């Protein structure tokens, strides 16, 4: 941190005797080459920025704590659920989807609600959507769905032709109960205080014994939800950009600290297979009649971040950061997730981006004998250790007999290379209608759809909204009418 | 390069069976390690990104020509303007400057306006902005100011404070006829079609028979100035980001072709000690009446990029990147922004950014062969040629008895650390008065400047905002009552 | 590409005057800022390296062709084997595995022998080494194993204390098989000329009727295998480090181009079952009297590098570039090394690596929409093609029912963490025990087996020592004796 | 630091249960995307290296501390230097100059002798080699020296028509003196402790007063000159190609501390003027029969690293790391080193280098509120610091009276291009002759430096090869007689 004299200085520790003083020759000659504060001070300032998260570039964050308030220790053997009144601290960083790092808040997308917890038994990170589904349920789909919602190549513009040419597509029309979400006052929160957080996938949690389930997470806000109309959130994008990152950096400082209670739905492998629908299906969301919400715990946030880009915007969240008897199902998008977040992180943060304070495990600290050396080590690289597992060292390997993923389904088959296209019939039509009648019970929300849709499939070809119409209705014809006559 | 037949394959032109699909044991298994074609798409999805300029991350770009219409070979004797009638090949860049690369078009800042141009002699570039001055006389304040321009630390909020305390700090004021000219309409150009470019900076242009001139260009517009006003420029905000960029596309798809007239003031190094102040000076102006604007040529837009990514955001602007017979003068912001820019295209884009086809000199082959290596080397780094001058080789340098700097001015003082800031009197004020007189001219424009700033200082704490007040009050004291009734 | 004029230019085309004039005040003055040009040069020189390979650093390479000398499209589909006398271009790159990019030709460890074939159906790589097996069958053992072979992180020195303490790891010792042949005369050859390849792994290829069998190739010098004693390579070493280049660049560029002759063994999965090990392992050979050699082509290098940082620095090998037809099989090692090397080549080269000519795919050109931008993209990005599968526009998808892997092994299991550790009894010793009956019928090559091991044992501490010799008496009691008389 | 229970974890700080399972279908079916722990260790191992030192690639070192022992206060101001008995930590690290970094120890070569002082008033470099002067004066000139002194761009061989050609070109024959020492047994010492170090160029030392002088460093060697023959050397680079790195580390090991006695030479402005040759010429020495060695100090290294890569190869040395009271001169090679090392720095290892533990200026912590953000910064970034000097927060400018360079010469002249090639006459083969007449009071070294030239000028082109002979003859014809006759 900063010295106590406050003296300024190079990189180097060197004093400068003058803030802004350049050598030149007499006063007002060419600048000199020996003047390398000079050059220290315009370098460091042409290598500040790193490449913005793709995507969720734009995106809050904010300290706390984790609270378990109930006992779940039957469903989940974690360190960090073992007693009541335990806590964790974290680190949440909300964000929006499609737009690059300067766009405004209040837009339509969905919005990231991801939590690192840093635990005794290493960090965890529950990477989620505020929202209980996504598009898609192919990973190989998502580079180009993301490039739908982004820019056009050419353009450079947000393009509704590219977005709606991907999701009417028959085999990626799975998205249809997503789109609803998306396209309903949710998709435009009032700010991050008042919107859940959802799991979207089913993970696995184990207890101590080696019963497993499959759980489904519910982070719903205490404070209540509340959304923007489209009109209020376009006015709010041009007047405040930063509407939502003010909200909570001032809803902190001013003591009015957000808290949020998880719940989870359990369903065992024999219930699984009653079910309709897979488990393993993204677009899916488990009935809440049938598989109610158990209560685990809270989180608060309460402090806010010291400074921006080395707590926030260095902040590396990835559902490979698991802790042990939480693992992931065999849901193909979650699957593919194991892979790419870790993977951006050594790009856009560095092959040593575990060792930025953030990213570190302070609970549980990291000590691998193999991994070592990259770029920017400044742990001290375990100094002299044997870069291996030395015969004349020691060394603890904790939980041996637990099992990780062993004891759970038993899988048979060839490779397939599968793409799981759009089913026939109603199947994955049917949770999209049943969410149009949920709207029904709320006024003013089934007219206020079909206007978000239809200002929105305005600017799309003719072609292109043709095929929107029939999309939606086969959700249904009445709300397929009130789009078109919106759109023209 | 995109192949005839369409065949979609992978990075090592593999081909693909079906787009989406991916292997997993059975149908609905766990994904596997062994399918290549996955992780080469989300890998690749992955570093999409580059760090965006810092500044003037967002921005717009177009190709088109530079045509000489005038002689002023008497002038200038670079191999562009020989004769006349003749065009060269451009690309030009405009932005804002502040913002992040996803925020809007229609903001308060200055807009870039960066040409290159593919000429004989190897590329040249304009890096413009679309004012006469600038807010900085000392160089290592550069990145002080860009800091206070952006995002709060802390907040990540744009703060009020941070702008207005550093332009009210007496060794910075001489910012003070940059800040007139921003917070005037011309703050918030319509669109790039109507808005000027100037030099800012004074060059050395000298002709073929060695002798020199000080020179200053300007970029005027064939469609005119056309402004729009602080709540307009908010609205479009909110409701099209990409106005400017949507208005410059849309323009040149059909057929409406922006053009630019250039011309050029030029003085003599007897005439720099007849001035006033300081032809080193960026916040000053020359005189038009005593040093009338001649003449040069035009530039015409009239190509869009095919690919944002690899010709906009890719391009790199320098103003180290001249030809023979233009020079930098030795006004010290110029002196080290000869170092900055080619310094953060090593960063941004690579050590070998030159090989990227738009920085590509293509009109005069980049040949060396002492800059060999590094990463990614793609035009065949010169294959067998020796990496240093061998003597059984041949190698030609052109114009031997063309002087660089050598038959300009004679320097003479030691190497002093020099920081410039704001002269004591009147000297620095001067012009921003006279720029004042200037908008009592236009109806409603002195209203609109003290509106301007009113509502920007509001935000401002309350002992920043009579900082404000006095240091406008020097300029005219009807504007500082003015502004302090706004914020009020 | 050198331009025919030959002028020298900086970076951005701009002619250079005079080859190595710097501009400073006077002549004996300070040096000045504005020497672009001088900046240009020494920031390219700082930036000429690049991360060395890890392992495989230190490498030589040549250009060539593989050419069909029999039918085997009964075993293999592949356009590239589709006709006799058919040829497909190569680049070859030999290499040592332990020793940083200075060191030395012949040292004793495995050469790296990777050929890239540039096929109509993508490119190929082969990337095998001069060894039938290797040290290790668990993936996870790799990243130890490397560092032990390296240099000790505290003394940086090469250390034979972690080298056998690693290898004699119980574990382990199914190195051993490994370890014979590295510590043979085989492990210092006299020249990349004379010396084999092979595939290491089994592989599987399928023809297209959607008939497969296992393969593993071979491909055998018919320059004959020479080799060096360690003396001899030991004096070489110091006397020209650069042996093994020299040898192949000389041998080319005086027309005596090197050979080989490429070879399978093929096995159908019945044949796999009734084996006394497994397929999947890589420390095992199949017997030749039961699976004989069946000949396939030749591969001839006949022309060398014009420039080797660009053409083998940058080369990019991995067994994850493969063409159709060819497949890998379930060896653990081989699976691992199908994420590992595209990974290693993004961070190593960039993420756009396979835009670099050596890597470009040529005879049959890399096009996906989705996989666009990313730092240094070079080839134009597609231009305008949407970034998704526009449905206005057409894409080919080639060999649609054509299996990958589905038509092969039908697995079945939960997800099981394994450690495939040495085997109980004999089984991993005795193919180790046989090679050593074969060098018995080659004069001296089992008294120099003895030395060459003795040497090296030597330099560990005598506990390291006991279990070396313990490890090699379960091969020979005999060979145990006589490496502990050299040794002591 | 290792966490005390020696629990293995990964990145992300979760227990390990087993050290080498990865997870399969089955125990020998394929593997799977969801074993992130295998592509944790993986991926990381992909990212070990960075590229090496361009040049003085290859190198050892070590930590100690300089003590005062002697009064300079009248010469030199800085703190380090205030009082006798005076400690400063420091760490040295010894080099060769053209190899790669697994390159031998025992070549021809000069050698490196950087130290890092961590004093009161920041870091201090002293970024020495083991020759007191070099191989070029012009700055321009070292991109092509350093590419002659490597491999050669096609056969990667190490070159003597390339390392001939540059030296014997007419402008660059001022090379000669540093040619002589090269060539003697000096080329080749026993190892690190047995070689002086020399500053090479002038610098200009202040004291308080504001009285400064010339001044060159000699930091001479306590164990004495001791030397290889060329054939020891080669031997021994083939038998222990870390020869003096083992040297090294054992002699601290066992306790025998290396030390090293540094003396300096003054001059005044007015001597300088009355010298022959010019103090700004790096290719010249300064008699010590008029100018003799002032003690200042000593150098013991007694501390051997922990980890080399963290400490040594992380190790970042620059001219430009200079404390208060010590400046560089107008030497046109060290001007050009007062930009190229830092900015390396920020290529090799990152732009936030200085944060790595060995380039922390530990002993006057770095503190500026400008230079912030980019990738990996790991040391809190200064929170909530503002970005800039703000008016209502606190900074400290130290020594604002004390001179940079202003009290020092005075500069006349313009801006001049200038190529100092060799100075007609004898002025440039004066002193490489007075050390040929320095080499006759030792037995056997003008026979040796006749022998090592001749040895190596024998592989090169006959044209090349006369040219050797005639520049040698230049400094004595029957030096030349007896290189010509070893040649041949
Ligand atoms: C196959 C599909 C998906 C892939 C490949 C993927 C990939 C990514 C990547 C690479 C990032 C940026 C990470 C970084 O640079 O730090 C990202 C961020 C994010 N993703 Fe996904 N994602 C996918 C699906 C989803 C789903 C279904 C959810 C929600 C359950 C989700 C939630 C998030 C969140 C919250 C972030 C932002 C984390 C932050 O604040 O830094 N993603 N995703
Ligand atoms: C000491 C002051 C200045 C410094 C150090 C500086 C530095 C920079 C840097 C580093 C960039 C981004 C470069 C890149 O990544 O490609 C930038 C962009 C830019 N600067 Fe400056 N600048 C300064 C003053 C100015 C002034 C006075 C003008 C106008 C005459 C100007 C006009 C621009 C423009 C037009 C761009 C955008 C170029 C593009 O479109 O890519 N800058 N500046």
């Amino acid at each position: 941190d900063v010295r106590e004299d406050r003296v300024v200085t190079n990189s180097t520790g060197n004093p400068i005797n003058e803030p802004f003083v350049t050598q030149r020759i007499g006063e007002h000659g060419p600048l000199l080459l020996q003047d390398y504060n000079l050059i220290d001070s315009l370098a460091h300032f042409n290598r500040e920025n790193i490449p913005q998260r793709n995507p969720h570039a734009h995106g809050s964050g904010a300290f706390g704590y984790f609270e378990v308030t109930d006992d779940i220790t039957d469903i989940c053997g974690s360190a960090m659920f073992s007693k009541i009144g335990k806590r964790t601290k974290c680190l949440t960083r909300f964000s929006t989807v499609g737009g690059d790092k300067g766009s405004a808040d209040t837009v339509r997308d969905p919005r990231g609600f991801a939590t690192k917890f840093y635990t005794e038994e290493g960090n965890l990170d529950w990477v989620y959507n505020n929202t209980p589904v996504f598009f898609i349920r192919d990973p190989s789909k998502f580079p180009h769905f993301i490039h739908t919602q982004k820019r056009n190549p050419q353009t450079n513009l947000r393009d509704a032709d590219m977005f709606w040419d991907f999701l009417t597509t028959p085999e990626n029309q799975v998205a249809i109960h997503q789109v609803m979400i998306l396209f309903s006052d949710r998709g435009t929160p009032a700010n991050y205080r008042s919107m859940h957080g959802y799991s979207g996938h089913t993970y696995k949690w184990s207890n101590k014994n080696g019963d497993w389930h499959y759980v489904q997470v519910h982070i719903k806000t205490d404070q209540g939800i509340k959304n923007l109309t489209i009109e209020e959130a376009t006015k709010i994008a041009g007047s405040n950009p930063d509407y939502c990152q003010q909200d909570l950096f001032e809803a902190i400082q001013n003591g009015n600290y957000p808290s949020w209670t998880v719940y989870i739905q359990t369903m065992t492998e024999r219930d699984a297979k009653k079910l309709p629908f897979s488990v393993f299906d993204l677009t899916k969301v488990w009935p809440q009649g049938q598989f109610p919400l158990r209560r685990v715990g809270k989180i608060v946030l309460n402090e806010n971040p010291l400074n921006f880009f080395a707590q926030v915007e260095q902040a590396a969240f990835a559902p490979s950061t698991t802790v042990p008897y939480q693992e992931a199902s065999a849901d193909p998008v979650l699957q593919a997730r194991l892979f790419s977040y870790a993977d951006a992180h050594r790009y856009r943060l560095g092959p040593n981006f575990h060792q930025i304070p953030v990213n570190c495990p302070y609970a549980s600290k990291f000590f691998n004998p193999a991994i070592r050396d990259g770029p920017m080590n400044v742990n001290g690289n375990f100094g002299s250790e044997p870069t291996y597992l030395a015969n004349d060292k020691s060394y603890t390997y904790i939980q041996q007999d637990r099992p990780i993923q062993q004891h759970q389904e038993v899988w048979n088959g060839p490779a397939i290379p599968y793409h799981w296209a759009t089913s026939p019939g109603d199947v994955d039509f049917v949770q999209a209608r049943n969410l149009y009648r949920v709207l029904g019970k709320q006024p003013g929300q089934q007219k206020n759809l079909a206007y978000n849709i239809g200002i929105h499939v305005e600017g799309a070809c003719p072609q292109i909204q043709q095929r929107v119409y029939d999309m939606f209705a086969r959700v249904d014809k009445g709300l397929s009418e009130a789009i078109k006559k919106v759109a023209e």
